[PDB]
């Protein structure tokens, strides 16, 4: 560790980064160049095994500014991860291992980032998950750091303030946030839009705050040493110059998100002692020094495994890594009329009791969501997490819990406020993580709180999002079967649940919940099929009885999951969907015309009133539905 | 102004509030009771005309905690607004003027609230809009205050931090935020989830901060006097007891959101000197004192109108209140190949030039959204607002600009990050305000930034949301026609625009953009119709040419707006949709099966690559589409 070697190392990172962006003719060179000194120093502090990116006690490194991806990739390559030099030359190209923003399919990447702010909240979540992991397994087995690199953009986003609020409350002294303060954003000078006292902000939220020159290697190093000893979450405010080293582009907003240009890169290389007429060059001293991470990380991981072998926590670690979902005896709700928020809360309790790594919480709505895990305690000693009124940060925190290595998290709010967390739900979907979203108060059935609290379009949003199952159970038995599927699935699930009591259904005639849609009633030479989910299934059963009394044969189909039904073969779909198919749901759900000739939904916003008065207004009654079906 | 009269007034507010919740058997009594002293005092300071709630220079009062609606309604009734005592007795009932959370259809309500945090950001927006209005009209005509009442829940939400950041930057010394600090939320003690140094937080964001007992009338009064003289945005931290006055329920989380109960209310009335055996009683002294707002507000408004009559700004105020959209000469883009982000930016420039009240901005993406209003200056002297990386607060700020009385705002970001502002977009829709949303980078056509930056489900979300038009123009001419409609509509609009160059279209054969979908190509005895929007229309035209060369008659339909097409009569729809209808869009857009037999979309997340490479991967080419259409 001297300035000559650190300068060479930083410059290696710069020029790989600049070269990759240039070859792609696409990407972000400014942040890589401005962060290269910091990352050079940090490489001396980071505990990780490049040959085993799943080591449980590794330091977790998050780049919140995912536009800095070339710098991440350069570092992974140089440190000995499975990412090659040819992969670097395929930056931002179709099917490469080096996409424009980081994806977890690239080994070494801790969490997908790209949408600003998410990373900061993910890093708090990794810090929380580490505290819980230490609670379970001991401080002899879990003692690592969480480092996050973030920029201006991250810290302007509301989710950053939400997550840092929590980091202070929970005294996350394993969390180190490094802010790249370069005074530049896409619109130019940061002062056009931001002039907060950042130190004061973060001190108000229980952080220790350091301020340094982010191009001074000894100051970077001293700050990391102090940060690692902090008794609070720590912020390093690192004043940098965007595109540091890039001559005429230093400090320019033009360096944020376009290639530096061939002549700029030649001049930069020249000034740094690099040969300007080659690219993708890795100097020898820098090669050896970065690659030393392989030997060092193998020995760190070895020492840890020896500690594990001595631990009384081995059998627990094995259960947490290999949960057995098949053994779980769920509640039997057959014939019981219940709100599905209540069936669901009973299931959450059964899960928490069977699965040592199953935990979660609500955004201040535990009592109403029915998500309290009874007699299981509060975080950190227990399992209930009190997120406060921070839907978005909750979901991003829980995305990190799902990535940590030993946890099965749930996030809960009212379905209408799913909108506050949807960007993080999207990241779960993109990553295909096991994170469960619990959304109660699913419809106009909410009643008196009125239209700001009555979902209308949210079912469409979640159905439309890739890599997500959206379950809307009609009763407790459906609610159990939705969970069985959700825990065995390869993608995240949402549970869309009622405030109000729903009527228990009879048993399936043909198919089941695993098929997405199934038959509850089947008639020969059916003239109509009524297809419904959740709270509307009983209406459809009553309506089909009235239509049969009036002389019309009907099928009734329960559709707890649209996405699973989309995967069924034509023969199955043809057996269910006979005659003229009518979809019925208390939502604005045009996607139902994939399967239905007519859809009886809600096209407007809701109304404040008693639940029964609001459903009648919106047409949800047997007499009205039957008149619709009979076109008169 | 003495303690006897203020006590009686506060208690009047309490017991109306408690009585309304009790009669409804639904609603939130805790906040009303805890805020009743503050609001009693504030009534002495508020400048407003109950008989003219549209007076432009009135103080704007926002209840961010919209669950406190009964207190708002009580105050509006007592002060002389058009809300009667019978309306109070119809709280939370279907079709009443007193819905569970406040709606702007109730005169006196400044902005709809209910989703927490929105109100705080709306109040910053009213403060910003007031500064701009003062810039335009003068400090002789605009000099009012903006008061916001908020709770724990509001200040935990990220949008609050975003909006307050801006309030400090812009030195909004017309903004007074009153925080009801009662240490209680739905999950119990606030310290379970929040322990920030609130004073330090807000000082970090450029506020002056006062701290008071919110049940001490002289302290409330002194703080309001000091706040009205502040040179910064001001926060009053008012320590209150939830359900103050309600005996055994004082300080209980159980008082947040359920009725207090008949016996509690009797004891409370008894302790306050009220007759316990009646309800909805308004004591005489309190009646006269609150109603004095009518005479006082008539004289305030009169004095203002005299100032206006003397002003050189009369003719401008009249133009701002009565814009003439019909006069506007838009750019002629016929035959010009352009990205629709670029056509759109040219239109934004034309609008800003013709409409003195048209302004807006981007969430740090002006250069990429193409939203800069050239030579029009920065806010406050000019029209370009630099929101920073604060999508949600931007939209909530702009909702308030749209409500202010003289402004036509736009908000802009990448379409993928519409998800960060969707809850405020929803409030625009609910209110039916004229607020325009500009969303560029609409598809996998984004290319290299990859799947976190490539919209897939967002078109579905916006189509599904009530009271919103979603325009996705295929060319600049469509882009102009979308604006003409948007400015004359009664609801908000979104503009979904491309990064990449689109090909100019020929003129309509039958119908036009105003019909939502129209014919570009029409063939007798058409076997197929290709229905598309935006970037996919050219693919469909090329494909229909190939299908005609292969001997199949085709129609081609451009669908710039799904919602307007849904409103067309059957005859129009039947003329367009001939044969087997195929919908084609670079989105996961199942709603297209409302009109299409087959849909050729994208069901997965995107990929990082060159735009041409990504569209080919996802099937968007003439050879692939034609093979799909021909089922082989
Ligand atoms: C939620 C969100 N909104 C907008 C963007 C587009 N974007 C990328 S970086 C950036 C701002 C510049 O940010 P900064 O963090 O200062 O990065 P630097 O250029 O200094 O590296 C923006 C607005 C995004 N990725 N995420
Ligand atoms: C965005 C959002 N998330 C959740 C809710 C549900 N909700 C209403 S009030 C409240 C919390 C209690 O808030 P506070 O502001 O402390 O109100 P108080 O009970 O003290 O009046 C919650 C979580 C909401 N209205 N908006
Ligand atoms: O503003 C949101 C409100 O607090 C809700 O009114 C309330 O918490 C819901 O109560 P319940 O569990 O009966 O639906
Ligand atoms: O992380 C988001 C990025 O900053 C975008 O890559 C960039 O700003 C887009 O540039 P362009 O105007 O060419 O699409
Ligand atoms: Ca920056
Ligand atoms: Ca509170």
């Amino acid at each position: 560790m001297n300035i000559q070697i650190l300068q060479e190392q930083a410059n290696t990172l710069r020029f790989l980064s600049a070269d990759m962006v240039q070859k792609a003719n696409s990407g972000h060179p400014g942040a890589p160049l401005g962060l290269a000194d910091i990352l050079s120093v940090l490489s001396y502090h980071l505990k990780h095994n490049p040959k085993n990116p799943t080591w449980l006690n590794r330091d977790r490194l998050v780049f919140s500014g995912g536009h800095a991806s070339a710098l991440l990739y350069s570092f992974l390559h140089l440190s000995g991860y499975d990412l090659s030099l040819e992969d670097l030359k395929n930056f931002r190209q179709l099917h490469s291992k080096t996409p424009g923003h980081p994806e977890i399919s690239t080994l070494g990447v801790e969490i997908a980032t790209g949408p600003l702010g998410q990373g900061v909240a993910n890093a708090v979540g990794f810090a929380m998950a580490a505290k819980k992991a230490q609670n379970l397994l001991g401080s002899d087995l879990i003692d690592h750091k969480i480092y996050c690199l973030c920029g201006d953009g991250d810290l302007q986003e509301g989710i950053s303030y939400e997550a840092c609020s929590l980091a202070g409350l929970h005294k996350l002294d394993n969390f180190i946030l490094i802010y790249d303060s370069n005074n530049i954003s896409i619109e130019g000078d940061v002062g056009l839009a931001f002039n907060e006292n950042v130190k004061m902000r973060f001190e108000a939220q229980g952080f220790e705050v350091l301020s340094i020159n982010g191009h001074d290697y000894e100051e970077i190093n001293k700050a990391l040493e102090q940060a690692k000893k902090s008794t609070k979450p720590c912020l390093i405010i690192a004043k940098t110059t965007i595109a540091k080293g890039a001559g005429e582009l230093e400090g320019s907003h033009k360096s944020h998100g376009a290639p530096l240009g061939e002549e700029v890169i030649k001049k930069a290389k020249e000034q740094a002692g690099f040969d300007p007429n080659i690219s993708f060059h890795i100097p020898q001293a820098s090669k050896i020094r970065f690659e030393s991470a392989v030997e060092l990380g193998d020995l760190e991981e070895a020492k840890w495994k020896d500690k594990l072998e001595k631990s009384a926590k081995k059998e627990l670690l094995e259960r947490l890594l290999n949960p057995d979902f098949n053994k779980i005896a769920y509640p039997d709700f057959k014939g019981k009329d219940l709100a599905t928020r209540d069936s669901n809360g009973e299931i959450l309790n059964v899960l928490a009791k069977n699965l040592e790594g199953f935990l979660g919480g609500s955004a201040d709505l535990g009592p109403s969501n029915k998500t309290e895990l009874h007699s299981m305690g509060d975080f950190v000693e227990g399992k209930n997490i009190h997120f406060g009124i921070r839907e978005h940060a909750m979901a991003a925190i829980n995305n990190a819990f799902a990535r940590y290595g030993i946890f099965l998290p749930f996030s809960a709010t009212f379905f209408i406020f799913s909108e506050y967390l949807k960007p993080a739900a999207r990241i779960a979907a993109l990553m295909k993580i096991k994170h469960f979203f619990i959304f109660t108060h699913d419809s106009i059935g909410v009643g008196e709180d009125g239209p700001t609290h009555q979902p209308i379009e949210q079912l469409s949003t979640f159905r439309a999002m890739p890599n997500f199952l959206t379950f809307r159970p009609a009763d407790g038995v459906e609610n159990v079967k939705a969970w069985q599927i959700a825990l065995n699935a390869d993608i995240p699930s949402a549970f869309v649940l009622s405030r109000q009591k729903l009527k228990a259904l009879n048993e399936p005639v043909f198919g089941d919940v695993k098929n997405g849609a199934y038959l509850l009633k089947e008639s020969k030479e059916a003239k109509f099929t009524l297809l419904a989910s959740g709270s509307e299934v009983w209406l459809c059963l009553e309506s089909a009885n009235e239509l049969e009394k009036q002389g019309f044969a009907c099928n009734v189909v329960s559709m707890p999951c649209f996405e699973l039904f989309e995967k069924q073969d034509k023969a199955y779909q043809e057996r269910l969907l006979k005659g003229e198919v009518i979809g019925v749901e208390a939502a604005h759900s045009n996607e139902l015309y994939k399967f239905c000739h007519k859809v009886y939904g809600i096209e407007s916003f809701g109304e404040s009133g008693k639940d029964k008065d609001v459903f009648e207004r919106f047409g949800f009654s047997v007499s009205k539905l039957v008149n619709f079906i009979l076109s008169k």
